[PDB]
């Protein structure tokens, strides 16, 4: 196994994967660590299961999906492949708004508070969970304006919907 925690890349106690070389910080792993599979797994599963899952669909039919356990996983999924970027950190904890010539968000988000509402099971179609993540980076966007720190919601923005598309195969289009 992996040395590091394939989430923050750092070293400390670590469990291993039981079917391939990744190891996880308890917390940073999504679920919470609990033989043991990890998530990177458990979806590579899913795939091979049904390999007619990877065909392309349209983004309105998957937001409408009932957070049925494999859905429930595969935004797990995307949650962890957002934390897995350095630049995630700006993003994870409650936020505060003081600037000038700038007013808060009226609903403030962040990602700490996206996986508790996964982990509480709070989210009841693909939809909210979306929703939720979109609006993080969003309210960052209109917050920051002008400054150039607007540019690291635009970054972290692309990480999750680049993931988003690969983990719902959303279909490929220019
Ligand atoms: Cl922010
Ligand atoms: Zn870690
Ligand atoms: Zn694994």
């Amino acid at each position: 196994n992996s040395n590091i925690c394939e989430v923050c890349n750092k070293w400390g106690r670590l469990f291993c994967c039981d079917t391939c070389p990744r190891s996880f910080h308890e917390h940073c792993h999504i679920p919470s660590v609990e033989p043991w599979s990890c998530i990177f797994c458990r979806i590579k599963t899913i795939q091979e299961r049904c390999p007619e899952s990877q065909s392309g669909h349209q983004e309105s039919e998957v937001l409408m999906r009932q957070m049925l356990p494999e859905e429930q996983l595969k935004c797990e999924f995307l949650l962890l492949k957002v934390y897995c970027d350095s630049k995630s950190c700006f993003f994870a904890s409650e936020p505060y708004y003081n600037r000038e010539g700038s007013q808060g968000p009226q609903k403030p988000m962040w990602l700490n508070k996206v996986k508790t509402s996964l982990n509480e099971q709070m989210y009841t179609r693909v939809e909210g969970f979306v929703q939720d993540m979109r609006l993080i980076f969003h309210n960052h966007k209109e917050f920051y304006r002008e400054d150039k720190f607007t540019r690291l919601g635009i970054q972290v923005q692309d990480i999750f919907e680049k993931n988003f598309r690969n983990i719902f195969a959303i279909q490929e289009t220019s």
